[PDB]
């Protein structure tokens, strides 16, 4: 542990929640981070931290969740705090406000989250031309190993929600390397059909890899069914998980029962478990994103060797401040070594072996 790490996680992180509302708290973060505010990541990644997955390399396998840069307005400060990759959204095709406020919720004892933001986005042009204005500078830093990820939502108010997604694909597909979509069993074919076709039907240059984003809440039959569509229309990669409806026995939070998706430590094994049971539904042969309560080299790990090629983190930000990301890949990287692999690509899906 840095003397950074321990004065954020111990002093400065518990104090700034006894200042700032949540999300208050969220718009100062992204506020701080677009200026490069931020905190010397002096970690430096090591080749053991590569990958090479969903046509690119990533210097290192610790990525920003969607939901905290939803509008795309803070991600070249996100590449400086140390992430190896950087998704962006939800973005819907149309501006909308969201739910009402308030709508984000810290649960401390639980080191959780719960939100109910409703897809807050700015909607498709504004982002499209923000990113329109660092395109070059995110071919360089894709190049570097650096990749940016677009997550594609849907109006409230829409009729045809393969439409909205299919919109995204058009406008934010030519500016990302990979796009996400989160979700009977035709309806899905039907979906993700469409969205893929809109997918090829861009330039060589401008053609992301779809992913499926999945809440830790489905059924196995969703689950199964998920996996059997998803090797059928060749769809690039799944990410596991989203936030869950659930609400864990032993929460201790005064805010537990605020309506929402809790994240953070309780979602953490649910996740990791769903991470499990989708690599062995794909028989490993489709890449997995992880996340779901990472706040260590242990967690990060856990979800690695469970399944998952990369993983993301956004809560633990919340609890431990922009040092848990050199944190957790200083302890990633110690951890492969104590554990005898040569580098993360080697600890990919090795419980299942
Ligand atoms: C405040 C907040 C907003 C989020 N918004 C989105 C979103 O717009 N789109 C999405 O796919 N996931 C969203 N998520 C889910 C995260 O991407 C992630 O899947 C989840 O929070 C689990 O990771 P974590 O426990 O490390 O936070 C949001 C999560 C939080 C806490
Ligand atoms: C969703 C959300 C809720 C929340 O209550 O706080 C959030 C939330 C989402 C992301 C967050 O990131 C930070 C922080 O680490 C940070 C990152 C980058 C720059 C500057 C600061 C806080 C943070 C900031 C101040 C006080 C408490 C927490 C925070
Ligand atoms: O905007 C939101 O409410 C939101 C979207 C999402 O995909 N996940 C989440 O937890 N919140």
């Amino acid at each position: 542990a840095t003397g950074d790490e321990r004065f954020y996680a111990e002093h400065l992180m518990p104090t700034l929640q006894g200042l700032l509302d949540p999300e208050s708290a969220h718009r100062l973060a992204v506020r701080f981070t677009s200026l490069g505010l931020l905190p010397r990541a002096r970690f430096q990644d090591s080749d053991m931290l590569e990958v090479r997955v969903l046509g690119h390399k990533f210097r290192n396998p610790v990525g920003i969740a969607a939901g905290f840069d939803k509008h795309g307005e803070a991600v070249d400060g996100l590449y400086k705090m140390g992430f190896g990759f950087v998704e962006i959204g939800s973005v819907t095709p149309k501006p909308q406000e969201g739910n009402p406020r308030p709508r984000v919720f810290r649960l401390p004892e639980d080191q959780a989250v719960i939100n109910r933001y409703g897809f807050n986005s700015h909607g498709l042009s504004v982002v499209e031309h923000r990113l329109r204005a660092r395109q070059q500078k995110q071919a360089k830093l894709t190049e570097d190993g650096l990749p940016l990820g677009v997550n594609l939502g849907k109006n409230k108010t829409s009729v045809d929600a393969a439409e909205d997604y299919a919109e995204g694909v058009r406008v934010l597909g030519p500016l990302a390397d990979y796009l996400v979509v989160n979700v009977g069993k035709a309806e899905l074919r039907r979906l993700l059909t469409k969205v893929l076709q809109e997918r090829d039907g861009l330039r060589r240059v401008h053609r992301p890899a779809v992913l499926v984003k999945i809440a830790p809440d489905l059924t196995s039959q969703d689950k199964e069914d998920i996996a059997s569509v998803v090797k059928e229309l060749g769809i690039d990669g799944l990410i596991v998980t989203n936030t869950t409806v659930s609400r864990p026995a032993g929460l201790q939070g005064a805010l537990r029962s605020e309506t929402g998706g809790l994240s953070g430590k309780p979602l953490r094994d649910l996740s990791t478990q769903t991470i499990r049971e989708m690599y062995a539904l794909t028989q490993g042969r489709v890449p997995i994103i992880g996340v779901g309560g990472v706040s260590s080299g242990q967690d990060a790990l856990e979800k690695i060797r469970a399944g998952a090629s990369l993983v993301q983190l956004y809560t633990a930000l919340t609890f431990w401040g922009p040092p848990v990301v050199g944190k957790v890949k200083r302890e990633l990287e110690a951890l492969l070594k104590e554990q005898g692999f040569g580098g993360v690509t080697d600890a990919i899906g090795a419980d299942h072996r």
